[PDB]
């Protein structure tokens, strides 16, 4: 690895190898080097245009199926844990279960007004997963957040309309009232039940 050409080639290969290994793709680097050399020298490829196209389409299809099965398995695993968590939590002191499946516990009751669907609210909050992983919070920005009541996840919309201004609640949000069966790879996987501590500061008609 003395030249910049060798170092670049190696770095690309290592990036590829790490990506393949991370996806469980069993690959033969020598056979791949040979096909790469053949393509670049202008030689006759050891496979026809069609054999290769068939090979790579079978490859993609298997990958999607594998990725889909991992999604569904994770979606089901999170649903199961969520239902387990909520079934245990409904028994605990102070926990109220609402018709939509949203649960909450009043930590402190305010005396202000309850926001309506159209109002805007200012709130402090922390959102966490069932394992305690915090995925968001106003306590980094050290500044209240502001939201229209109708433009947040349904669990918040249902909770806020019950909350007097000044109140602090913990709410326990079934995935159907949060982000449902979705994963953009972010901190929230599919069918995740969420827990929020929400302090409602003010309501704005
Ligand atoms: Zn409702």
């Amino acid at each position: 690895l003395a030249t910049d050409k060798d170092k670049l080639s190696y770095s690309i290969g290592a990036d590829l190898g790490k990506n393949f290994k991370n996806q469980g793709i069993d690959v033969n680097p020598e056979a791949m080097a040979k096909g790469m050399q053949d393509a670049m020298s202008g030689a006759q490829l050891a496979l026809t245009e069609q054999q290769m196209k068939d090979v790579l389409n079978k490859f993609q299809k298997d990958l999607m199926a594998k990725r889909t099965a991992e999604f569904n398995k994770k979606a089901d695993e999170n649903k199961v844990k969520g239902e387990a968590f909520l079934t245990e939590n409904k028994n605990k002191p102070g926990v109220v279960v609402l018709p939509s499946g949203l649960q909450y516990k009043v930590i402190n009751s305010g005396n202000g007004v309850k926001p309506g669907k159209s109002d805007t609210v200012t709130v402090e909050y922390t959102g966490r997963l069932i394992d305690g992983t915090v995925f968001d919070s106003t306590e980094k920005t050290g500044k209240p957040a502001t939201f229209q009541v109708s433009q947040v996840i349904p669990g918040w919309t249902e909770a806020l309309q019950l909350m007097p201004a000044g109140s602090t609640w913990e709410i326990y949000v079934p995935s159907g009232l949060a982000y449902g069966p979705r994963s953009v790879g972010g901190p929230i996987g599919p069918n995740e039940t969420l827990i929020f501590k929400i302090h409602l500061i003010s309501v704005k008609k």
